[PDB]
C-alpha cells in the first residue's frame, strides 16, 4: 500500500543475513584534554558536534590569547580600582576561572607591567613568563568608567570606548623601535537611551532625560606603551562638562533655567580603563581547539513472526473451507502493510510527545535513548497544534466558504513546515550529507480519506508551500480520523541513512506444504511464515488536528469585529 | 531538596522471546468461507375494474 | 453530506472489493420536487454534488 511505502522505504535482505549494522562517522570539536586533574574527573569533556556550530556560536570563538587582567591579592592590589566602588567581575577563558577588574588611572609615575599582570593559572602551570612573549600590533581601549556624582550619590556608566574615532595605539617615532603612543581626544555623548551599569536608568539625569536633553563630555586621555618589554602607563589629562543639546539637536546655553537648575552640583570624574592586548605567541605555546572523529555503531536484527496457516482435510477438494492461494497472500499483505504500519507511526508520535515535549527543540547529541541515528545530524524537534475551523474562519459570501477553509488549512501547514525547517536546521544537514544534490526537503503528508479533497487546491494559491515538493497519502483506516502527520523524507535514495525517516526490514518468505498427523488426523496444512519489521530513524514529526470541520459549514460564520471604543469606555 | 533521600532500585524484566517452530505446531489464522442466501417472493395485487 | 460518507461507511473500498477490474466512481442520487432543481444547477460552483 502506498502509505507505508511512502513513510517507510522497503529494504530487501538476502535470507542468509540476520541483520545489518550502521557505522556513522562523526567530526567533533573539543577544547583539549585536562592533563592531570582527574584526567577529566574520570569522564572526558563532552565533545560538541561541529554541525551544531552552524546554528549557535558558543562552541567556538575561543579566548586563549587575550591578556585580560587577573587579580592576585597581595601582589597587584594597587593596580586595580578600589573594590569598594565596584565588586570583582568573574570571567571565563579556557580551563581557567578568575576575577578581573578595572585598572586605576596612574598619576605621578608608578607605571604598570601589563605582561606580568595577566598570569592566568595555565601560565603558572607552564612556569614563569618568558622574555620572547611579545604583544600584538593592535593595542586598544575597551571601556572607560565615568563617575557621575551629584550631592553624594554615585552612578557608574560603562562606555564602550572600543570602536570609536581614535582607540587604537599609533606607532610614533623618537628613536625608539617599539614605542607606540595614544592621544585620545574626542567627545563622549550620553544619550537618553543610555543605561547605567547593570541596566536601569540614572536618577541623576532623570529631569533632563524627561525633556530629551543630552550632554557631552570632552575626554582627554594620554598614554604610551611598549610591546617587547611590557611596561606601560596612562594618565587622565582632562574631563569636563561641555554642552547641552535639546530633543531636536540644537545647542542650549548652560545658563538656561532648566539646564542650570538640573546641572547644579553635578560632577563627573574618570575611574579607570581596560585594554585590548593579545600576545603574539611566537614560541607557539598554545593548545587551541582540537578536532577528532568517532563512530557509534548500532546493529539491527530482524525477527521471524508467528506463522499464518490454514488447515483443510486431506483427500477433500475444497473451495469454501479454503479458497485459492490468493486469500493467503491477501491476508498476509493486509497484516504486514496496514494493521502494523499505522501502529509504529502512532507509537512514534506518542513517544516523541512524551519525551521531547511539545514545541521544544533539544540540542544535537543531547539524546541517546531515542530512536535511530538520525539524532546525530539534526536538532530533535516535535510540535503539534490544533485548528478550530468554527472559531477561526473569515468569509463574506456563503458561495465561497469552502475556499476559505482550504486556504486556512493550507496556510497553517505552510507555517508549520517553515518553522520546523527553521528550528531543526534540516537544510544544513541535507547539504552536509550530499553535495551534488540541492536541498529540496520533501513534505510527507499523511492523512485520512476526508481531508485530501480540502487540501488539494481549486482556485487558491499555495498547496503545501513555496519551493516544497509534496506527496499526499490517504489511508482508509479508522485509527486515523481528522488527523494529519507530516515529516521529511528522501524522495529517491534507497539505502539506510541517518536522514531517512525509517527503513522497513523485509525478507522474502516461502510457504511449506506437508500433511501432519497431529492427534490422529491426516490433513494438508499450508504454512506461510512472515518475517519483517518496521524501523524508524528521524526524530522529526509534525501533527495538525482538524476539529469542527462540519460545524463551520453547518452555520454561518462572519466577521468577528473589534468595536474599538469610540464611546466613553477608554 | 526534591532528590534528598530518593532511592531507586531494579526489580524485574521481561523478554520478547519467540520460538522458531521449524516443525510448526501452531494454529495460526484459519481461513474458511460460507454461503448465505435469502428468500424473496412476489405477491398478487388488487385489480382495477370498469363497468 | 456526501463526503462524510465512504469513510465511516467504506462504500468505495467495498465496491472495489466486490467488483474488480474497473475504476470506482460512486453515483450520487438526487431526489426532489419541481422547486429545488432551480437551485441545484448553476455555473459558478464546480461541485454540484461533489467533484469526481
Amino acid at each position: 500500500h502506498e502509505f507505508a511505502e511512502l513513510f517507510y522505504r522497503t529494504y530487501i535482505v538476502t535470507p542468509d543475513q540476520a541483520g545489518f549494522q550502521l557505522s556513522i562517522r562523526r567530526n567533533l570539536v573539543w577544547e583539549g584534554w585536562t592533563g592531570e586533574g582527574l584526567s577529566g574527573e574520570k569522564q572526558e569533556i563532552s565533545k560538541r558536534n561541529i554541525l551544531q556550530g552552524l546554528l549557535d556560536y558558543t562552541t567556538l570563538e575561543t579566548n586563549s590569547t587575550e591578556l585580560i587582567p587577573v587579580i592576585q591579592s597581595g601582589e597587584n592590589d594597587e593596580q586595580f580600582i578600589d573594590p569598594s566602588v565596584l565588586p570583582a567581575q568573574t570571567v571565563k577563558q579556557g580551563k581557567d576561572t578568575f576575577d578581573t577588574n578595572f585598572l586605576k588611572f596612574s598619576e605621578n609615575g608608578e607605571g604598570f607591567n601589563l605582561l606580568m599582570l595577566a598570569q592566568t593559572p595555565s601560565r603558572l602551570k607552564k612556569g614563569s613568563m618568558t622574555f620572547t612573549d611579545s604583544l600584538d600590533s593592535r593595542i586598544a581601549l575597551k571601556q572607560l568608567l565615568i563617575s557621575v556624582t551629584k550631592g553624594g550619590t554615585t552612578e557608574l556608566f560603562a562606555l564602550d570606548v572600543n570602536r570609536d574615532q581614535y582607540a587604537a595605539y599609533t606607532a610614533t617615532r623618537e628613536y625608539n623601535f617599539r614605542l607606540m603612543q595614544l592621544k585620545f581626544h574626542t567627545s563622549l555623548g550620553l544619550g537618553e537611551e543610555s543605561t547605567t551599569v547593570a541596566g536601569a536608568e540614572s536618577a541623576l539625569l532623570k529631569d533632563l532625560f524627561d525633556l530629551g536633553y543630552r550632554i557631552e563630555l570632552d575626554v582627554k586621555v594620554d598614554g604610551e606603551m611598549n610591546v617587547e618589554n611590557g611596561n606601560g602607563d596612562t594618565s587622565l589629562r582632562a574631563l569636563r562638562l561641555a554642552r547641552v543639546f535639546d530633543k531636536e539637536g540644537k545647542e542650549i546655553a548652560l545658563t538656561d533655567s532648566r539646564v542650570s537648575a538640573a546641572l547644579s552640583g553635578l560632577t563627573v570624574t574618570g575611574v579607570g580603563y581596560s585594554l585590548e592586548a593579545r600576545l603574539t605567541n611566537i614560541n607557539q605555546l598554545e593548545m587551541g581547539l582540537l578536532i577528532d572523529s568517532d563512530v557509534q555503531k548500532q546493529g539491527f536484527m530482524i525477527p521471524t513472526l508467528p506463522p499464518l496457516v490454514i488447515v483443510k482435510p486431506a483427500m477433500v477438494e475444497d473451495d469454501k473451507t479454503y479458497p485459492r492461494l490468493e486469500a493467503l497472500t491477501t491476508a498476509y499483505r493486509i497484516q504486514q502493510m496496514r494493521n502494523n504500519a499505522v501502529t509504529t507511526l502512532l507509537n512514534r508520535a506518542d513517544t516523541l510527545k512524551s519525551y521531547l515535549g511539545v514545541g521544544v527543540p533539544h540540542p544535537i547529541e543531547s539524546n541517546l535513548g531515542l530512536e535511530g541515528v538520525g539524532q546525530y545530524y539534526v536538532r530533535p524537534y516535535y510540535n503539534e497544534a490544533t485548528i478550530d475551523v468554527l472559531n477561526d474562519l473569515n468569509n463574506l459570501t456563503s458561495a465561497a466558504k469552502q475556499t476559505d477553509i482550504q486556504g486556512l488549512i493550507v496556510s497553517k501547514i505552510n507555517e508549520m513546515v517553515y518553522t520546523a525547517d527553521q528550528l531543526t536546521g534540516y537544510t544544513a544537514a541535507l547539504e552536509a550529507a550530499f553535495s551534488g544534490r540541492s536541498p529540496k526537503p520533501h513534505v510527507a503528508i499523511g492523512t485520512d480519506m476526508r481531508l485530501p479533497q480540502y487540501i488539494q487546491i481549486n482556485g487558491d494559491d499555495r498547496t503545501v508551500g513555496i519551493g516544497y515538493d509534496y506527496t499526499i497519502a490517504r489511508i482508509s483506516d479508522l485509527r486515523m480520523k481528522d488527523k494529519i502527520v507530516m515529516t521529511f523524507i528522501l524522495p529517491n535514495e534507497s539505502e539506510p541513512h541517518p536522514l531517512q525517516h525509517g527503513v522497513l526490514g523485509f525478507i522474502p518468505e516461502y510457504l511449506v506444504d506437508f500433511n501432519m498427523i497431529r492427534n490422529q488426523r491426516i490433513g494438508r496444512e499450508i504454512r506461510l511464515t512472515p518475517r519483517y519489521r518496521y524501523f524508524n530513524f528521524l526524530p522529526i514529526m509534525l501533527v495538525i488536528n482538524v476539529i469542527n470541520l462540519e460545524e463551520a459549514i453547518a452555520q454561518r460564520t462572519a466577521l468577528d469585529v473589534n468595536e474599538t471604543q469610540v464611546t466613553p469606555a477608554s
